[PDB]
């Protein structure tokens, strides 16, 4: 086992509790009616409290348990938990979690003897839950046990599915909530595992409060049956249609909970799964694009003080594009056109970047981008995901650049480890407590929990759901920095500056 | 276009900036049982930045008649004189697109609502504009820069014509041609060399007199144009690597002597370099050859002058660097990298790169010659990584652009950043002895300029990081500290916290 | 000048008339109720009459004269006709017709002394019109003279446009016919050159017969003003919406001409330009995808005995795909998925291949293809056309192939020479006459003209319009073969067999 | 599955086919003033096709333990025994996808309505099925073919297991290993060689005895399995080119002697070839090396035996050949072709390729080694052509597939087509002397098999066409004439004419 012992007094231990002091330095900027920036620094001290005792088993309830991500996840955990080696064309492979930052990436702790960089495992600084400690279950509008889910999905090697057959067969998703009007038609017959059935087994959108109670009961039951204390709920099911945000309906907490009791039309399944989890007090992550997190719902999250994070899983084509686009502005290149294309076979941003650079995107030179996306359905590819993106930037003196990003991989294989990270991090956050510190008054204040809306998880979410007034930040590399810096911080380590003065300077 | 930060770490005399700075870091040690013991370290500093920048910066490029040279000049002239040009897409306004110092911006902090506030890279402190560049230089071929431009075929013909008049005035100085360090297929060009004999013929004998002629060239340039500040940058055909041997080039003592003896390990770039450092002028080497031999490094130290760091960073290697890094950040193991071009991290993550899995990566470089593509280069980089549970990932990067349109702004950046580091001197003060000690300037090797160089040069014992993101982060954080701001943390605690 | 003197008696000369005899051998195939093919050969002799005296100037009337193709065409002719060298980054270039089969490709005449292949220019066998002999004019719903058309188009080098400025400025398209309901909205204001205006300059779809007469008068006037004898009309304007084929309307000749007089709703501009040309007796080529050639219209073509050819211009991405797809079946590979994408910035098949191979596409193995096309609008590319096509075929024993075709070029630059070929060939066809020959009776029969619907031109058209009962053939390579073989034929040369027995055999 | 054509050019005796054929062509001559004078030429022939095909064809592959070898075997077994296998996409049925003879079809003519009628390639005349293949062969490494299969990693693991039992039975024969013609990094494999000495060690001395051992191997194979027809195909690691010199390999006389003298220009493939021709067995060479030296060609002529034509045609070069041709058919000048791979027409059109424009094309071959990609190869071919009026075209071809899955069916095709040409003898009759003369068989070099070979072999004085379309057209037209049908004309006169 690997661990780090940071020798600092900025933090101490008191009963599986790590207490760290930290001086958060920022700066406020102003502008003069003549073009000037008046930067006034800011400082604010805190004391962070990390509950060192992590759960021995972490509950995981997936909405879409039978899909590609859902089945693959369980597959992975089981495989890894049991060291279920498997056969392939390349021979017997050992199971792993490649693609997981939390589980495979490293972080620089500082320099060694010879002034050279030293890295450690992302999870070797502070105690995080091992995905091998996940106790996974969930819901799905389809009853197929997880082995049939694997067969159907076609993501994992045939030999591996067979070695997992025995156990994966015993895992059957709980009946879920189905409201037909919220998803693409082709999911009709797929639904044969619904908790919402009228007096005669017929999907009925009426009685949504009865449904809200069920999911909640479901969570409570999943917990006691597994002797678990902690559980997180992650939505990874078909994308619902966007829901309209209208005053009187879901604008406030009261109006949302009401609409649920009135069986309102703007109340969706995820809204119910979301509302439940929160009232149940368990973190809820929205791995899909729809806007289940309406203002009224958010208020509930804040009131109950329960974690939430969401809006899509940022993977492959979407990451590799965030890095490519950023990089092109960090060099002062103006990417004009951007053709993006997709197409899979299974049952499945630049505006902020174009705003950070004003010498490229102003009024005289221009500030527009012809970005046209595309995800056609080429079923004849199973889970193989081909993704082409081409940027046609502008160079000095009339020249142009033309960069292409051709991508091809088993999508749900990248998605699973990403889902794993979201859970490992959100569970870790459920143990971080912080207290603001008055410089002129000792131990003033009571420890608090992260503001409900956990934005630290954005590195994995495509549309970071931020709190009101705050504009989202999609810079992928930046997103990771906040993560490591935050962990660095928690053990008494400074934020990376990359200055290297024990080399730049005599 | 100006940043006025209110901190007590900065005080201004008469065109001089003084800044306090608590530099933090940490030393790590993996115990026997693989347990990292890390000890934090803080070192206080005081930097001095001469606020009076040169009103005109002198630039001498070796290989001024090439693609990069002529394009650099044309850009300066074009921008400086706002010369617009005609194209199929209509009239265009010149610019320095691609230049980080000219077209990039930085995050100063947040505004009232908690949103990010950005400002131009150059807007913080004062830096010299490329419009204030006075450019000259050497070249074994003597074609005036119009002809150099025509010959390069990288710039629009209408623009090329509009600059004809001024570009014609610029003619490169004769250079040192040691035919043994290039390719004899580079003899048609060599009609402008100083190193000649009585038979008029080119010669490799009399290297010290050649060296003195370059010094002369620099003085003449400075006086002739009435300049105080001049910078030299190599952007000429790559040279064959020279062997570093004792008693010849291992010391600045032997070096100056081997140059007097005409030693076979003394290359043209070796002369230009030494001739530049002797004239106290900075020297950037934008080619792969190892000019900065050890002995040559001492001379720079002794003379207290600046030196660069091997080969101009290509746009492909910029991306390969950025992207390949991103793969390891995600936890994905790129077991293969079969890339190859042509034209007219295993040390970071060891969880995937260890003697348990696979500490190796299939890499190969392939640049070929295809005269017809013109200045337009094409680059292909295929990445084959393995995912969890037997899966694999295949990513390809296709790139096409006129190389020079990318090297030029990158050259401008280096020049603007060297000139900057020129007006920066620091002092390592202790908290147990205020204002004690004299100011030294940046170590001879301006390692801060590794963002624009493929093979970063270094001070022995240390491995240079090639991570572009971090190579830009370091630089960005330097500007910040210099004006009292701290290193970006990205923690956004006024949003993540109550 | 290059020419070929074929020493054969299969043909002789009589007053600028080349008379060639030819024995066309084919074979009829049958199938047995047990799986067998009863192939019974066929022979039929003919005498071809080629009118050797080609027109000194060929009239060309383009519908879309102001578009990219229209302007570029005139540009090219003028440039080439006058040897208008021009400046570029690569220096002074000489004008040419690269991309033109008719003008640049070669054909094998046979072997030399040493048994090695000998090729000659596609136009060096029989006399064809030089595009430098084109007298171009036309119509367009926009008045911009052709120089403004060039500027607007942005296809040609800036320096070349300037050297052509003088002359191109004097070329202004004739007013055209505009029926708003037949095209994408964005062509509204673009229309300021219309012949159809009510009592007060307002586009009116009424009086279509008045319009029919105009175009006809237009053609007659274009001819006499240029002292021309021959003229061809090529449609290269915005794509109209498809027209419904309904009985009583355009099913027969009588019903079509009637609907025009009744100002019918299913009568489109091209229908009128098409009907006119035909009644005027000039070949009409449809360079666009719409179905202007309805049955009723076709009947008129046959009755008047006037040439017609049509339905889209087959270029780049569409050719290179016809060759790629064919080739994959000629090797017995089954291409399953096929992702095709496009996107330009200007004002702008497998079913038969999957039917020729029954060992790959049957009922047990399957006979489907997930072909999804795409042409998004990335205006920020001028005329640069990026085209990506990716095929995911199947190999023996579960393996797969993945081939990509990345294409990028100035589209209208490929289109122009293609348009040139269509005209050179159709004009050449207007001089080929043929007489069937009775083996047991001398000089029986009167010479005839190709059946109206000229299918020889398909090598350039995407959807070959064939006569009733006949299924179209899209095999590009095959299409060219018929062209060379036909020319070979006309000078007394056998069809290529590639047998090479003076090498395969002792 | 059977074609019965009704023509008078074909008559059938007792398992013998006789066909009349008027072969037409023409001789051209460019006069002084560049005017082609063409004189047509007709030559009558009479072909004889032995209608009785072997009930079991013998196959001996040199390098039977490689990727191609083991895959060839596995396919035959899989197909022959209808062994289905499991995959992520579910159960699959074996097949010979990719094989032209097995999965391609031909146009026989048109039906009632005037539409094209197609029939399987093999359906016309009778050809041997790959299911009737009895395969054996040599290999310097002695791993049984299961292990060879495991080692190759080209076939699905479930399929691989399902064939384990039968594949294990197949073990390659010892081969001739002259370490000097390959790569010493090929010594770990060589644990199965016949050419040994008393110190047991491998030796290059005694080449004639090695040659006699191969003959022995062939006889033993034929008798052991009770076969009359056997074919040999080289599919082993490429050999270093050998120099053709007089008095050593310029004649079949010198050749058989140099082989007796142990000459340094006698390679293993040189032995297998000669040993094959001496046993009267056909020999296909699917590697680049020039085994078929001149002297070795004479032996084949004298013995009246068949020989192949250098290197198995890759799927990339198949496309490069097809596509590049298509460009010249359109009139587009591909002034550049910067292509390159890696893994685990200027003579036709002279209107663009003349000393007025540019008779040159930027071409370069680049195959590299990237162990990790597995059997999956990736190919990139970029084409930069010029269009009319200063424009340009850039086309790229990306290709990824498991090479062997493409070489195997191509190998099967060659084998099925050689066996076919084996039962074909012709006669050159005159119209001025009926039934006069004896039947000869296809010239030693089966040039009809250039569709599946990169570097077509030839009879001196003639340049082989590499145009795949035409290389397939020639073949297709042969089947046709053999059964009375004429060469495809594509004139479709029953539609184009009234």
């Amino acid at each position: 086992i690997t661990s780090v012992k940071v020798v600092t007094d900025k933090c101490t231990y008191k009963d599986n509790e790590l207490l760290t002091k930290y001086s958060y330095e920022n700066a406020v900027v102003t502008k003069t009616a003549s073009g000037r920036f008046d930067v006034t620094p800011t400082v604010q001290d805190y004391v962070f409290k990390l509950d060192l005792k992590k759960p021995e088993k972490l509950g995981i309830m997936l909405i879409g348990l039978g899909g590609n991500n859902g089945s693959t996840l369980v597959a992975s955990v089981l495989a890894n938990k049991h060291n279920v080696e498997f056969q392939t064309k390349e021979g017997v492979k050992q199971p792993n979690y490649f693609g997981s930052m939390t589980q495979c990436s490293t972080l620089k702790l500082g320099i060694d003897a010879e002034g050279n960089d030293v890295y450690a495992p992302f999870n070797s600084l502070l105690p995080m839950v091992s995905p091998n400690d996940f106790v996974v279950s969930g819901w799905d509008i389809n009853n197929a046990d997880l082995y049939e889910a694997m067969q159907r999905s076609q993501v994992l090697e045939y030999d591996l599915q067979q070695r997992l057959k025995a156990k994966m067969s015993l895992v059957k998703p709980l009946p879920s909530i189905y409201y037909p009007d919220f998803i693409a038609a082709n999911q009709d017959e797929r639904a044969n595992n619904c908790i919402n059935l009228d007096e005669k087994g017929n999907v009925t959108t009426r009685g949504k409060w009865t449904h809200l109670q069920r999911i909640r009961r479901d969570i409570q039951n999943f917990k006691e049956e597994n002797a678990l204390d902690k559980v997180i709920v992650l939505w990874t099911a078909n994308t619902e249609r966007y829901v309209e945000v209208s005053p009187g309906v879901n604008d406030t907490m009261e109006n949302l909970l009401q609409s649920i009791k009135n069986d309102h039309e703007e109340i969706a399944p995820s809204t119910i799964f979301a509302a439940a989890s929160i009232l149940e007090g368990v973190p809820y992550i929205n791995g899909s694009p729809q806007n289940t997190f309406v203002p009224g719902l958010v208020q509930l999250a804040e009131h109950e003080g329960t974690f939430i994070a969401g809006d899509d899983l940022k993977s492959g084509q979407t990451k590799l594009k965030s890095v490519l686009a950023q990089f092109l502005v960090d060099a002062g290149i103006k990417p004009v056109s951007i053709a993006s294309y997709n197409h899979l076979g299974n049952n499945d941003v630049i505006d902020d970047i174009i705003a950070s650079n004003d010498i490229l995107y102003n009024d005289k030179l221009g500030k527009k981008v012809d970005h046209c996306i595309v995800i056609k359905y080429m079923k004849p590819v199973g889970d193989s995901k081909v993704a082409m993106d081409e940027y046609y930037s502008e160079l000095m003196l009339g020249g142009h650049n033309r960069i292409s990003i051709h991508n091809v991989c088993e999508d749900s294989l990248l998605a699973t480890p990403l889902i794993i990270d979201l859970l490992v991090m959100t569970e870790f956050c459920t143990r971080v407590s912080y207290k603001k510190v008055d410089p002129v008054k000792e131990d003033a204040g009571k420890f608090e929990n992260f503001y409900p809306v956990l934005t630290f998880l954005s590195y994995w979410l495509k549309a970071p759901l931020t709190r009101p007034g705050f504009h989202p930040v999609n810079g992928l590399n930046k997103q990771r920095t906040a993560l490591e810096n935050f962990l660095r911080l928690l053990i008494g380590l400074p934020s990376q500056n990359e200055l290297r003065f024990e080399e730049r300077l005599l």
